[PDB]
């Protein structure tokens, strides 16, 4: 009978139908005649206007005073701002709501039970890029807080007309240096040999390790990139010991425990925080499967593999499978040995079943993009994998957005 | 527009321009993608779908313009124009089947997509002949263990009729009795399947892997109860190469996946029994089939043999048992000399499918959340791969249960 999708459990063999979707003010990649789902990156005052509106609405909505006379003395406010500047401004608690918002709307996020729970930093002040890296250092130990991670996020202050942007280069704000070598091959991430020489460019001197913590290069309006070295104490790092296999620590491998994105757009009510780095922390599968066992990333799997004294000479072992589970326990105990939050691909995914059932309650879907969602390891072990899902882009929202480069 | 198509491992990009030939709708659209679900929500188009088929055909062997390609083309037009329907040539069946398989988005197995045994069986009038030709096609595509991929084609859809069909979702399945108290019996996915055999009159067993006898029905009749000569059907035991406790679980998997409730769709004819074979990737018994929760759900049993920590979520021990089953998967069919492959393998096979076909027909239809396998994602090189999913005729399409 309803015109919206209908969804469905495989596991379970219940049924929602996803009424949020229309909702949706903007078009995905998709068509009758070909599914792009896969893709990671497929490719003005009434304008801006009308996405305030919406915006001012959503907010309104969300402290149950809509249609109210504050409502629509807010709604006069913003369109004369927009009138007599082409920009507007946000109230402080619109900030903080349409940050939340944008986490809870974000489709590729497995962690969103969380949603609720964002310590806000308001950084619309920030003139300076020295004063980026001081917001950025109380960031990070707030959100540090010394193993107990606490989710986070600070706004530096919007996109304007003619004016440039806030950025910060670096993709997160904790990263592994990667040096390119002379026989082709890299030491560290080779996932960071780009914004690696860009540090060096800028002054930066490298060191020569594998797990060499990157500085940022922050860049203030109309200002060229400024370079700043995180004091060590700062950036809580964990040794990956295994929990019976004693040679594992020899392999030298750690990780950090923050993980916070800082390349990304925050978009609310059509205004473009471009630099809004947020952090929460560790699903296990990020570190031990993804950043460790790429081929394109570190690539550990034959060296683990090889101690574990498996047939590497043939699929057929299931080698990589073996080897992937001991990095990713190791992952796991030695995140709780130290005391930092951490959180594993089960429980994970056991939480995000419950959130789309809170939020089918509450808002009649949750956009969710499934490739993205179900772990790298053990897929069909978890119950999302079971789950189907429909995307779909909100406002407030996350963004891609060019390098700044 | 056409899609560019990203390998993230790699760096390299492809642009999908065989999408363009799609007549047929998916489920997404601009505002929403719906991808992840499983089932989707007269003569001049019939005729249509018949000329570019046998355009398809006679292109295939090179002869596209000649007389051969008119004549066939004014055949089928002539026999519309009278009936309302027209007749493939076995010639052109062949063709179709193979490109129906190589259109398939979601099979990884598309490497071996020309060559596949295909069985005319549209000369067959009752549920009797049906059963022959199955027990042929199982002895065939059996083969001792050395599995054959095949096709056996029964008699298209008739507007005047009932279809030919066979009521089970593969040709061998093992039975799942419900118990009074709720659980199950067997495979839970079977429960209706082995129902219905017991009300058309077959003795019901009371094991775990109980083959299921097959209701095959010829048009416009109640269906009929046959049961498979259990020399048909091969099965392996399953055992692991270094845990003795393994055999005494008493599991076991058959070695030939057949599906039989799908639709063949071929230059708009449509062939509602067309079960189809080849051999198994160890995955779909090793991780879906024997671990899924609403499947044989065995995790449990094999971590506590395994005497694994299963209290906390962070003992990997679910992931570490499923691990063990899939090597004892892949160890019996070995074992055994019975056509298995292991999800790597298997994986780095579609990659080089996905490459051949980019050259040969500028792209492949895919849908990655059923090409990536259920363990192990990101550890196979079609994680990194993106894909673009699209309908391509001759195609095979779900249809309705006929109960
Ligand atoms: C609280 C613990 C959190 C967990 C466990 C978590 C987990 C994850 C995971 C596993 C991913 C996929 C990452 C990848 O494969 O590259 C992710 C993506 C994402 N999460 Fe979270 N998340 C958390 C908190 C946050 C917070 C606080 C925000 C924003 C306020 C956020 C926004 C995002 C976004 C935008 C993405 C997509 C990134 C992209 O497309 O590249 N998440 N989350
Ligand atoms: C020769 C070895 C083959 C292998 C290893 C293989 C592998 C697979 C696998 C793993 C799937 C996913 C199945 C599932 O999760 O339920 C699949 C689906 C499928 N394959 Fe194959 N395949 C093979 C041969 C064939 C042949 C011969 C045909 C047809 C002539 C075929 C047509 C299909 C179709 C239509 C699907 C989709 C089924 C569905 O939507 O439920 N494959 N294949
Ligand atoms: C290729 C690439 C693109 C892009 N936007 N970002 C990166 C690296 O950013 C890290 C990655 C983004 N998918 O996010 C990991 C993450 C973020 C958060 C907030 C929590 C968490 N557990 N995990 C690489
Ligand atoms: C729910 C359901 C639908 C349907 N069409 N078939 C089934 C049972 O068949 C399972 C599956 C098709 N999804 O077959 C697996 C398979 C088929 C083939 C030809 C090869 C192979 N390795 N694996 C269940
Ligand atoms: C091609 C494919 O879309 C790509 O490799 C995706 C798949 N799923 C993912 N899922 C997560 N969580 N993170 C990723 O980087 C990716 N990569
Ligand atoms: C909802 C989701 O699409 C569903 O669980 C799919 C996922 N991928 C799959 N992939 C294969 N090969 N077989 C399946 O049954 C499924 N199930
Ligand atoms: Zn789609």
């Amino acid at each position: 009978g309803p015109k919206f999708p209908r969804v469905k459990n495989w596991e379970l063999g219940s049924i929602t139908y996803d009424t949020l979707c229309a909702q949706s003010q903007q078009d995905g990649p998709c068509t009758p005649r070909r599914c792009l789902g896969s893709l990671v990156l497929p490719r003005p005052a009434e304008q801006l206007l009308s996405q305030a509106r919406d915006f001012i609405n959503q907010y309104y909505s969300s402290i149950k005073r809509s249609g109210s006379q504050a409502h629509e003395e807010r709604l006069q406010e913003v369109e004369a701002e927009v009138a007599s500047t082409g920009t507007y401004h946000l109230r402080e608690s619109e900030l903080v709501f349409g940050a939340k918002q944008a986490w809870r709307n974000a489709p590729r996020c497995v962690g969103r039970i969380q949603w609720g729970k964002l310590q806000v930093f308001d950084a619309r002040d920030c003139s300076s890029a020295q004063e980026m890296f001081t917001y950025i250092c109380n960031h990070i130990k707030y959100a540090t807080n010394r193993g107990n991670l606490r989710s986070a996020i600070t706004v530096f202050p919007q996109r304007a007309p003619g004016r440039g942007d806030f950025r910060i280069w670096n993709s997160q704000l904790v990263r592994y240096a990667g040096y390119r070598q002379q026989d082709g091959s890299v030491r560290g991430d080779p996932a960071n040999v780009e914004i690696t020489e860009l540090c060096i460019q800028h002054g930066w001197t490298p060191g020569n390790g594998r797990f060499d913590v990157l500085p940022l290069l922050l860049q203030a309006p109309d200002e060229a990139p400024e370079l700043f070295v995180l004091p060590p104490e700062l950036v809580l790092e964990v040794p990956l010991e295994h929990p019976t296999l004693e040679w594992f620590a020899a392999l030298g491998l750690r990780w950090y425990a923050l993980p916070a994105v800082s390349n990304m757009l925050l978009e609310i009510g059509g205004l473009e925080f471009s630099a809004a780095p947020f952090s929460g922390w560790y699903m296990s599968t990020e570190i031990g499967t993804r950043n460790l066992c790429d081929p394109h990333r570190y690539n550990i799997l034959e060296d683990v593999a090889v101690c574990m004294d498996l047939d590497t000479r043939t699929t057929s072992s299931l080698w990589k499978d073996k080897a992937a589970v001991e990095i990713n326990l190791a992952v796991l105990h030695s995140f709780q040995l130290a005391k930092v939050t951490i959180v594993d691909h089960h429980a994970a995914t056991v939480s995000f079943m419950k959130h789309l059932d809170n939020e089918q309650k509450a808002r009649g879907g949750c956009p969710a993009d499934w490739a993205w969602i179900v772990p790298p390891i053990s897929g069909s072990l978890t119950p999302v994998f079971h789950q189907e899902m429909v995307n779909y882009i909100l406002s407030p929202a996350f963004r891609y957005q060019p390098d700044p480069w």
